[PDB]
């Protein structure tokens, strides 16, 4: 019945074509809503970063500790700068290929719609308008013919007593003519319809597959800007980002609570200098 | 100029406030990881709705087959990096900040007034070790003064002296009193300067005694925010965790199994001409 071979059912590969234009769209307004948040997630990281230098720095926190405290802020700075770096290439990379490759693949008829459906469209129109038409023309003839047994039966059951009468069995003449005229013309058009289904179904076939070899550059270039996004995700095959928590173990590692001690000792305690009393001669002077 | 000196009286205060600066930097930790945890929630919070909402527009959308699956993929990944930066938030929260919280719960004690029981035994230890000194400090500036103060009125007495160009008499004796006064000052005044040579060995001694409790009560509090530093560290860490590098093997896996021809030849007897026909044949009575 829905048999891409009954007529109009191409429809459903023509919209196939449209349907393709409004993915990139879908697809580059998904990959701009995920470099807003990549971006919201980098920028809070800065905020808090800088904060927390100013409150550390502007505390009581001193020495190697307060550097390893600080050295956090670091992070949330390095780790800032990667996710900004997504936001980037998403928007610079990712979605401008996709804008560019729509851009030259579905030219815009000033009418309205894309030049490309409609030249499907058309192609399949062209393709199918004989066949649909012999259609038309072998139902009314198999309906025809079909009448012109019914009479018949008919007029048989009439033959099968009682009231010159001629005229009887003159109709079951006229009706065994018309199953004759009627079959006749209902084989022709059977005839013609064989003749022409091969040469309907390369030309179907011819435009399908112009259609499928549209969609296939099309998924085939999805397929690799999927790829393309999830390099661009994926901090994991960034050699960097390892180093920024290699860096900051050291940092850590590298304090010394008795370095800091010590320095406090000679900074505010009992290893500050002192001027020790002595006599002194009167001399206003 | 050893103004500033902590071997100077009341100098010791330095030290003490370090002691209240402790709490103080316990909080100031705390707020800090607090707040690091929100980020965290909210980059989770906002790849989980993204993954929500592209998930529904992809299943509504006219992209089908094993590229909706790899497109699809890339919501699954949103939604466990999700998740890790919820470990990262509850790590943070449960075990890093209650770990700080308990730690000072431990340390410091609260008095009624209250100060900390901590610092006031730290106040009472300085003032009881600095107490002869600062006694002797006052005896000395005291017997210093009255040295001063005697030699200029002994230039005054024996300036009248020279301005005198009976009576006379009182005023040369008034000059011997000036002398005496001059000497029985002076002899306390180094008597004292004596004492407090003595008797800084024993000053130092005591004070530097308070100062190690101190140090020591510091060290714990430093020794405990390193290990604190190393923990916020680990659980920051996704770029050595094992799922983190997953999620996008995992996704690289899914896009990769996607597969053009594949899904163009499921369309082709699905909507195409794959799909199966009941071409006219004669049909009788
Ligand atoms: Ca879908």
């Amino acid at each position: 019945t829905d048999s891409f071979w009954e007529v109009g059912n191409y429809k459903r590969t023509v919209k196939r074509i449209d349907d393709g234009h409004r993915l990139c769209n879908d697809l580059m307004n998904c990959v701009q809503e995920r470099a807003k948040i990549e971006k919201a997630y980098g920028q809070q990281l800065t905020d808090w970063a800088k904060r927390w230098r100013q409150l550390i720095e502007k505390g009581p926190q001193y020495g190697s500790l307060e550097r390893a405290w600080g050295a956090i802020m670091t992070e949330a700075d390095k780790v800032s700068e990667l996710h900004q770096e997504v936001k980037n290439n998403l928007l610079n990379e990712d979605l401008e290929k996709v804008k560019n490759w729509q851009k030259d693949a579905y030219h815009k008829q000033i009418m309205g719609g894309f030049k490309e459906t409609k030249e499907a469209e058309d192609g399949f129109r062209k393709a199918q308008k004989p066949w649909a038409k012999k259609m038309k023309e072998l139902e009314a003839a198999k309906k025809a013919y079909h009448l012109a047994c019914k009479e018949e039966k008919l007029a048989m059951t009439r033959e099968m007593t009682e009231v010159p009468q001629k005229k009887l069995q003159d109709k079951v003449d006229k009706c065994k003519q018309d199953v004759q005229k009627t079959q006749e013309k209902y084989e022709k058009v059977l005839e013609d319809v064989g003749k022409t289904t091969p040469q309907y179904m390369e030309n179907m076939e011819q435009v399908f597959e112009q259609c499928q070899q549209f969609e296939e550059k099309r998924l085939v270039f999805l397929k690799e800007v999927l790829l393309d996004i999830k390099r661009h995700l994926n901090l994991a095959e960034n050699s960097s980002y390892i180093h920024v928590y290699r860096e900051l173990e050291q940092a850590i590692r590298g304090a010394d609570a008795q370095e800091d001690l010590r320095w406090f000792r000679s900074t505010s305690g009992p290893g500050m200098p002192m001027n020790w009393p002595q006599f002194e001669e009167w001399n206003p002077d």
